[PDB]
């Protein structure tokens, strides 16, 4: 119903600097800082109160929806050391210490990459702080020795001055780091004095330098939460992109266009010639957010250039980090290859290079269980990434994608890896499922009835007097092609018109093939168009377009012409007439653009038709590859012409062309045994 | 000057039923008819007076510009028998009789086909009528015996009832015929009671049946000439077609458009589903007038169908007469093959059959002196028919044709064969030469100066910084291509614009080839367009079209695309902008037609470009023939789209496309060694 939509809208108008689950680990360090003015106790007890409030039934601390030793142990350690250092509420320390001691051994049995960032860097400092309290603690553990060895390895791996000159990710986790400067390192924080926007690093920093720039930041965050802090703040750009991405993939973006373009222009104003980070001011930038923003901004008529990607290339390779070549995960390259589809022909080839590198890197590991990310856990990655690597941009239909994603969006059941298991709900909410699924279900139920309506219409016209193989399957497929490009209820007019004239042209093409052609013509077929229920105004235009199509049928005879582009042009003209829209006065650029679009459509149709023709003759595949490249070029070109926010022509008028061409390419790029499958899944196979 | 034009216009508004040289032979028979009311003398003495007035210095009768025995003798015979039968002015009979007697022998030395119609049929009756007067006459002559033998041959060749039932040409010359009926033959005259619209046959007919329908006809003709009659009357359709044909070929038709379309709609109203004759009411119809009218009517947006030609086909042959298969002359098949060019693709193949039959029949006899007609004598047929058989419709430029015809139109120095040497001046006048030649000469002198203007412009721009082989010849050829499609002085704007942007695109294409392509791009060439002198309004549109062409240049790279259709589309757009015209509101049919034209142009350009490419590689000629057929089909189609008088779009907007495509085909269908020849002949080689 609507209430979900309205709540989501109002919550979406209220985009703050961030919405993430409040962490406890960092709060514990916040408690460790005393009162500034030589006070008697800690700086802020609100954190303390928050801590006492949320003692687990097993005394632990952390998200209950999951169970992770490496994180529970650190949360418990930080809490117990904080409260007992300040020597208060010792009973809770006792309550948790039993679980601590009895769980001390489970750590040796963890997963491969489920290893928190600097996890082996804080834990040493953790037990160090502990040995001042020095309770009963089995410090004796080979796991401790292993992480110690890795500590020494990475310490021998890191420089001193490059570390003191070049701002790197290590500044995110510097508290477990020692043996440092405070002036050469002083300037390597963010615009707000935060080091990598992480509160723990800055808190430990202020512990050794009273720069008010850190105090004001922390005070603001603790004064905006009143007990509790996250592990990273803020995440404006991150959530901004990641919400609109879902709302596009969830097929509900039809309603929130205003707020959508609001966050869009925000990102645009904050766009850099160098890349993007989770926040506006973080100097170090990564590739994944950059690519995602690139894709989304292009997809809405914003002029950007992709040579910014020339920073994440590594001399014939690509690595998500700028300066670090570590084995990347699936998601960054996934979004990269995705954004690598909408290439405009006037752009540098770095996009193509990244595309081929990415597809190579992905297809191999696809067959195995390599879909495990190092920094997030979702419901089902493999299916999504597989379909993505399967159905290119030119063969993508919106409804089938949203249907597939309806079982691949996890909602709340996800977690995000950081220094602690955190989760965001602003865009990982679950009411999104209710809204989208209700919408899709009613949409299905509407398509179901209009289907039978069209069925009885088609039977009334006795069109099978010159039918095909069987009218049922083909009429189903035809109406499905229309329904898949337009799902809004208020356009069933254009929907049914499309389907009807499609069936018509099919029938007459069949009849013409069966008799040989227009030399064997006998009947007045320019009246056959009347079989469509006509309005008062929509009559004459259609008959004119129909006679035009017939004249084309005449002229295309005796030659080696194809007969498809004619049909596509007829289709777009008719869809427009049914949409009841005109063009304006027609300054020369306007009709120039129009004719350009039409010529592109006709050419593409002829080309891929001939390709299919050769495909059926067992032709040598190299020819198929040649023709595929050929259609690809003008495909990209047409897309660029449709996606220009500077166009003088209307928008819907543009996307119509896309609808038709995508329909044709799709139906020309799959066996029916998949088409019917998709058909039943989207129509008859019901949700909820 | 203008006075010639105005006189020709006023004379052309006054189209009568016919304008032909007055004959004397038929007048003589008119004199032979007595007064109807049992009068004392002949019916009309005005003929007699006319006769006495025009006694030749040698007493003979006939056109002095020529000397033909077979006709002079018959004229003299008819005159002397008439005047002396009525026994008046005998001295003139004596004056002519000496030449008669001394010339009696020259007849045995005539030409092959220079044999008047029924010449051997009237002469027997002539000497028969003479032997009543029976003066000194050497009736003894072997030539008389030869024509007598042929008389008997043809008399044994002709039927009786078919002759009495089927109206045939013999009804034109029936006076030398005897042994006849007067009722079964009675109905075989024209609508006006005239037999084949010839006065002699009808006069001899009334001699044996006093049908007033003949008396009124003859009275009208003698009352409209007041002394003297032709050998055939009237010739409305004949002269109507034959004048506008010249005015089209003479390149002056620009001025008389009104009267032109007046006679056109006249012919249209009088158009039959069966064919045409010299006049409106003659039931027997021939092929030559039919084909000529067909061609001219189609060439002005009139919808006619050519199955009317299925009457003149003879089971795999064609013969000008319907029912008679006699060895045809050059002219009828010449005009037939000519009209056989503008074939619309939706038509029956009778046109193609006639085309191949005609070209076969013509090309052989071309090499010999077979250009002699049996019924007319012109200045130079061979050159004209040769050029026609050489340069097809798709390779025809108007100016070169009018220049060639300026030395192939004889004017008055021609004669027309009938029962007597007759001549028409309404369309064979000579002031037409003065007007056309003056026009062409001033046109030449204007082109000469604008040439130097463009020369100094092209030098000012230093365009040769990236030139070609040599700028002179190529710039000449380019400007020539423009000047040859537009000769009106008031369009030098479009002329120079065309030439300038042509030179531009040539230069940039050269530069792009020389550096490899747009990957090696260095300069901002979308500013290079500024080098043209721009107006206030014509600036922005051109820069837009130019950047469009550049984007095309970008997209067409790395593929097997051609780069010609882009240039042609740029050219037409620019010519239109310079012409300063828009399209209207743009109802869907309008822009539909527009885009159709543009797509056709692009396709044709690509195709013939690739053809030329293969041509230079010594490719197997069969491929060239295949590609030639391929371009031919869409060539015909495009022509049909341009020549539709039902179009919603403007006319000039249409013919522009034709101009461009014809330019391209022509330049792609001749060695330069002919191009430069034509160039000098039309520009530097001066008329008068």
């Amino acid at each position: 119903t609507t209430t979900m939509i309205d709540g989501i809208r109002t919550a979406l108008r209220s985009i703050g600097e961030g919405e993430i689950s409040i962490s406890a680990y960092d709060t514990s360090l916040v408690a460790l800082l005393k009162r500034l003015d030589g006070g008697d106790g800690p700086q802020f007890p609100s954190t303390i109160d928050w801590i006492v409030q949320n003692q687990l039934p097993d005394g632990s601390w952390g998200d209950a929806s999951f169970f992770m030793m490496g994180d529970r142990i650190m949360s418990t350690l930080a809490c117990v050391v904080a409260l007992k250092s300040w020597n208060i509420h010792t009973d809770k320390c006792e309550r948790g210490l039993l679980f601590i001691q009895e769980n001390m051994w489970r750590l040796a049995h963890e997963e491969e990459d489920w290893m928190l960032v600097g996890f082996e860097i804080a834990l040493p400092s953790l037990l160090d702080m502990a040995k001042d309290l020095d309770l009963d603690i089995p410090y004796d553990e080979p796991a401790l020795k292993a992480i110690y060895a890795e500590r020494e390895r990475k310490l021998a791996k890191i420089p001193r001055d490059v570390l003191h000159s070049m701002p790197t990710t290590l500044l995110h986790s510097l508290e477990g780091m020692v043996d440092l400067d405070w002036e050469k390192l002083l300037k390597l924080r963010c615009l707000d004095g935060s080091f990598h926007c992480s509160p723990a690093s800055t808190a430990t920093a202020f512990q050794q330098t009273g720069d008010q720039k850190c105090f004001e930041y922390l005070d603001g965050i603790v004064k905006k939460f009143n007990g509790g802090v996250p592990c990273i703040y803020p995440l404006d750009v991150y959530e901004r992109l990641w919400a609109v991405d879902r709302l596009t993939r969830l097929g509900i973006s039809r309603h929130f266009t205003s707020e959508i373009e609001d966050c869009l222009d925000y990102i645009f104003r904050n766009w850099t010639p160098d890349g993007l980070a989770h926040t506006k001011n973080c100097p170090v930038k990564d590739i994944d957010d950059t690519a995602m923003g690139f894709r989304l901004l292009r997809l809405y008529g914003y002029q950007v250039d992709p040579c910014v990607l020339k920073k994440f290339e590594k001399d014939g390779k690509f690595f998500c980090l700028h300066g670090e070549s570590n084995p990347s995960s699936v998601t960054p390259m996934y979004n990269t290859y995705r954004a690598s589809q909408l290439k405009f022909p006037g752009d540098d080839g770095v996009l193509g290079r990244a595309e081929v590198f990415c597809r190579s890197f992905l297809q191999d590991r696809r067959g195995s269980n390599r879909m495990k990310d190092k920094w997030a856990i979702a419901k089902d990655i493999p299916g999504e990434v597989e379909y993505a690597m399967d159905y290119p941009w030119k063969a993508s239909l919106p409804r089938i994608e949203t249907r597939l994603y309806l079982d691949q969006y996890g909602g709340s059941g996800d977690v995000w890896i950081g220094k602690v298991l955190h989760r965001m709900t602003l865009f990982c909410n679950d009411l999104y499922l209710k809204a989208a699924k209700a919408d899709f279900s009613n949409f299905q139920k509407e398509c179901r009835v209009e289907l039978n309506g069209l069925r009885r219409w088609y039977l009334r016209s006795n069109l099978e007097k010159f039918g095909g193989t069987d009218p049922q399957t083909t009429l189903m497929t035809s109406y499905f092609l229309a329904s898949a490009n337009i799902f809004e209820a208020n356009r069933a007019a254009e929907r049914l018109g499309w389907a009807r004239v499609a069936l018509l042209a099919d029938a007459v093409s069949s009849h013409f093939r069966r008799i040989g052609g227009p030399k064997n013509s006998t009947s007045n077929l320019e009246e056959l168009i009347s079989l469509v229920p006509f309005d008062d105004a929509y009559s004459g235009s259609l008959r004119e377009a129909w006679k035009q199509w017939l004249m084309a049928w005449t002229a295309k005879e005796s030659s080696q012409e194809s007969i498809e582009g004619d049909t596509a042009i007829l289709l777009v003209r008719a869809i427009e007439i049914f949409g009841g829209r005109h063009v304006l006065t027609g300054q020369r650029p306007d009709l120039w653009e129009y004719s350009q679009l039409e010529q592109l459509t006709s050419s593409i149709c002829c080309k891929l038709s001939r390709r299919v023709l050769a495909q059926e003759n067992g032709e040598s595949t190299e020819k198929v590859e040649e023709i595929d490249q050929q259609v690809d070029l003008e495909m990209q070109e047409l897309t660029r012409r449709v996606l220009q926010g500077c166009s003088a022509i209307n928008r819907l008028t543009r996307e119509t062309f896309l609808h038709v061409v995508k329909s044709f390419c799709y139906v020309a790029y799959c066996s029916p045994e998949t088409i019917d499958s998709h058909i039943d899944k989207v129509i008859f196979q019901d949700v909820i």
